């Protein structure tokens, strides 16, 4: 039962990321969060900063036409371990259905997320997002 | 006298196992329930021990006048500690393996974290990611 | 709080200084004996300020043409200071650059080397070696 | 004068480095020394084990055709730069040349090596390598 | 402090050379000043004409020229009481298109005190790469 | 006769040292602390003589039978001597050397400048510059 709580906090925090929504990602992590990601090009990062790069990039207005925004994340076959009764570790594989050139596409991703019981609440601390070919 | 420099040594000790060869003491220090990202499971999480003691077991020709041992070197570079409650630890790194290939010295990175939790006054290995730099 | 945490702020100084091109500030921040290894020396050791302040006077085209804000972000991956007497300090980490090429952002990687000296109550930049990973 | 002694001292280490003299190198170093060099892949490594790699690689077989290996290290415009009491930068090009099938060749590489001073000689604290090329 | 005077007299000769100022130029070269470079493919030029070709091409009037010459590491040698040898890397920043390259070039510059002031009497340019 | 005639007879003198490959000729003949320019210094200016006693001191023992005795020429084409005060001399050239490759003779120029010092009475090579046209 904990580990479907600490389920829907992973599966939040994706939606959030998808929607592009800053505020709430940000209350979802710690601020000494650490990372592995591709777009760290082989690095441990630490903050938020480096994050907040990829959700304020300079786009700004478009032609508003018929097109919105239409992303999906899934986690394939999720793995909760429970570390003690303050700690979880989801393990999963994160498929992104992306629009690009008209077209869909599924982008697929081996994501290891660490959450911490923290005043009451679930925060992310750790993420580990590596690409699959 | 720090819990994260235990769990530190306690992760280079891994490492040293696995350049080893020696699957026995890899085993003891792993949960039988150690859940697995690599790039040897093509994009996917396995779980358990026998897909890691496959390469410790694998058919090897005996050796011969050649080189006869293997120089092998792990390094954690840049280590990251973190302390998850009472019983977890994560460790994040750099993986740098000094090997051998074609009697030249070869230098591969991986990205690694490494779940410990502290089981019967030890730190046992739950959880690990690995993942190839180009 | 600390010295070497000092040290890393004024690095983390410069840096931004670096991004925003705001010349004067960096120039207030270094040496004028400063010496430089880096790319845009081709393989060699150059001295003094107007070789980096060339770069900060580039000519450009026109401002604005619906064009947004310039978007860069320079981070200090696994930053190590290391304090050599009591008035020198070298700061060593990977400087990751987030920029903007065309349409998408893109993150350069250099290993970065930058030698501080502590002189008329402030801390100045002397020294810097810097080398591009890819 | 002191940057005589720290110049010389380089030179020693590099000679030492040459002559596949572990022992020396080792001695001259300080055990937390750090380092960037093209061998680290990119990445900041700490201590001597990393470098003791390249000293003990298993050996192959001599057979006389080259008994003695020629390779001299050079300090191209070197510069020491003494910031405060303790510590020296020393910054040059080195110039290895060595004997690559039966003919040499001149490697390049940016050396930026820091040197503290403890009691009253130099060890070696610090280190930057950058291929030229 | 001699040294300094003759890097500072060869670093104003490389301003005025990257400023296209021949007339500064030829007031700091003896008149049978020797040469080699890249653009005397290969043969040793004597004078100032060689030179002065490069400064009075035509060109046209229409952003702006942005050009710093830089004497990475150099190295000077006092040969008796009149000489100095001057031997440096010149990195020469330049705009090309939109970008900005720096070229390397070998350069040894000799150079005469008479009575007062420096005067440059030699010169030998290698391009690196 | 002219002391610049005497300089120019030191010089070919020490290009024919270089040809013969002897070494000790060619150490008597330059200053410790001899500066130089040439293609093996790859872009660099090197002080000192170990540098150059490098070449002299490669690995090689037998001599073949299928080759003879070296057949090596150095000529100094259109050669130049300054006169820069009482005790320095520049002298400018190009440097034709024919060689032999194979079986075929080969000439190889190089645009040569060698700066000469006048020491107790002898002259010494001090700096020299040297870059190949083709």
């Amino acid at each position: 039962s904990a580990a479907a709580e600490v389920l829907a906090r992973n599966q939040e925090l994706l939606t959030a990321i998808a929607a592009g929504n800053y505020e709430k990602y940000a209350t979802m992590c710690d601020p000494s969060m650490t990372c592995f990601e591709p777009e760290a090009v082989g690095h441990l990062v630490e903050g938020l900063d480096f994050h907040k790069y990829y959700f304020t990039m300079p786009s700004a207005p478009p032609a508003p036409d018929a097109p919105k925004p239409h992303v999906l994340n899934t986690m394939a076959s999720p793995h909760v371990r429970m570390v003690g009764d303050s700690c979880a570790v989801v393990s999963y594989i994160r498929l992104t259905q992306k629009m690009v050139n008209g077209a869909p596409v599924t982008v697929q991703a081996e994501e290891t997320r660490v959450w911490e019981k923290k005043d009451g609440g679930w925060i992310h601390v750790h993420m580990h997002r590596s690409l699959v070919k």
